[PDB]
């Protein structure tokens, strides 16, 4: 009788602190890679049109090891200096086209893009996008990859297992990290039917199961992230 | 009786759980220092001897807000290049003799320092040091200082307001950061008496007040994050 609330209490105490661990862990690496991408853009916006020394700076090891691509793309000419190593741009390939050139362009500033199809892997990546100046005049953007089975296992970071999974969805339900990357860059709803994306505790059932969902927002992004767990099993 | 241990339980686990959250603030923010010193010096390394190239990027908005102070000293000559506003070199400073350039030099890899004597700011601080290499000679080092009034704002993000504090320590026992900075540089007994540095709970005695100091440690540079905790007002 009152162990059922005290039980619930604890489950729901302990649900809130393992979703604000994994957020601040999400906080933190979004957090540096915005800082690292912020010092790059500004160093190279130092000489921006020099693409040796762009191109350069991009191979750098740390930097180039810190994100899935690395690019710049030129308002002028539609040139584009990256640093994919399996991947060199189409005779078509126009950078002032793509997301996270327009998203830059738009904002004046560094954006973290919707979920989109990345041209070179094929895949739904992510992408941190900022714009570049040569003393005040705009002469492109450059994008930082993100890739997102790497960001999945990163939320998964605490190992839920059988037990249950994270994900993370944009502030309209658009899922950006999940343990199948099928879902990426679709609503979340259709691994996780009526339920609501809002922060807090939902219950619900399935066949006669009982499953606890969790929300839990990254201010910086409007991310939610949010907890799966399989109540007999997590509780057993 | 039972309650009594049940009450202990709770304790103890809370603040383990207090600790590890500030564990990983500090590890979140040495980590994203960490991979800016290390891109930095990695596209210094383009041109290491470049003298006003190097200015520009320790210049650059982002980067100068991320540390106290940077700087690039010389083996040829031991000149230097640096970022400190207010802060000019004496005609005897010698880089080289300092206690970043010589661990950086000594370890060939980034490191950070013991807490020692800023010059510019006649502070205890600590430092990032790196090494320069021009095409595998080692032409010289870099230093990333690190403010300790800021780190230590930092381990008390989490507000214990009357009810206690945070604070750093080296492996050696070596104060890092304390609320109270006349500490740092200096043994922790000297705030502390008769407190073993290890990991786990202590239970003290002064006048007639019970106090409890929990231990955790940082892997990357093997710091010590305490916590004092006033039993009275913590758990009233
Ligand atoms: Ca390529
Ligand atoms: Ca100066």
């Amino acid at each position: 009788g009152s162990v059922r609330e005290e039980i619930e209490s604890l489950v729901q105490d302990s649900l809130m602190e393992m979703v604000k661990g994994v957020k601040n862990t999400i906080e933190s690496d979004l957090a540096s890679k915005k800082g690292l991408a912020q010092s790059t853009t500004e160093i190279l916006q130092l000489d921006p049109t020099n693409k040796a020394f762009a191109k350069s700076v991009l191979e750098s090891p740390n930097l180039k090891g810190s994100f899935l691509a690395i690019g710049l793309g030129y308002e002028s000419d539609a040139t584009v200096v990256e640093n994919d190593d399996g991947w060199e741009p189409n005779a078509d390939y126009d950078p002032r086209k793509r997301p996270w050139y327009v998203d830059a362009k738009r904002e004046r500033k560094l954006v973290v893009t919707e979920p989109y199809v990345d041209i070179s892997t094929k895949k739904i990546i992510i992408s941190i996008g900022t714009p570049v100046y040569q003393q005040s005049n705009f002469v492109g953007a450059m994008f930082y990859d993100v890739e997102l089975t790497q960001l999945a296992q990163l939320v998964n970071s605490v190992n839920l297992f059988d037990a249950g999974y994270l994900f993370i969805t944009t502030k309209d339900g658009v899922t950006i990290a999940h343990p199948n990357a099928e879902n990426n860059g679709e609503k979340f709803s259709q691994f996780l039917p009526n339920v609501d994306l809002k922060e807090g505790t939902q219950r619900i059932e399935l066949d006669g199961k009982y499953y606890l969902v969790k929300f839990a927002q990254v201010p910086s992004e409007s991310w939610y992230i949010g907890a799966v767990v399989d109540e007999s099993i997590a509780f057993a």
